[PDB]
């Protein structure tokens, strides 16, 4: 039986509470760049013009 045996769950919880943070901690640190900035692309984001920039005498 051995009644003297809460030293025991303080070990066990001990490292199970911390086991959990380095997961956690473990895909936070991973998790950033994935969003911080994903590739930000705009090919299509400027003004039309399908005109000749300037004209010798008129086309």
């Amino acid at each position: 039986a051995h009644p003297p045996n809460e030293r025991t769950h303080l070990v066990i919880l001990g490292a199970i509470l911390l086991a959990l943070g380095v997961a956690l901690t473990f895909i936070f640190r991973l998790r950033k760049g994935r969003l911080l900035d994903v590739k930000k692309s705009g090919i299509q984001d400027t003004n039309s013009k399908k005109q000749s920039d300037t004209h010798l005498e008129e086309t």
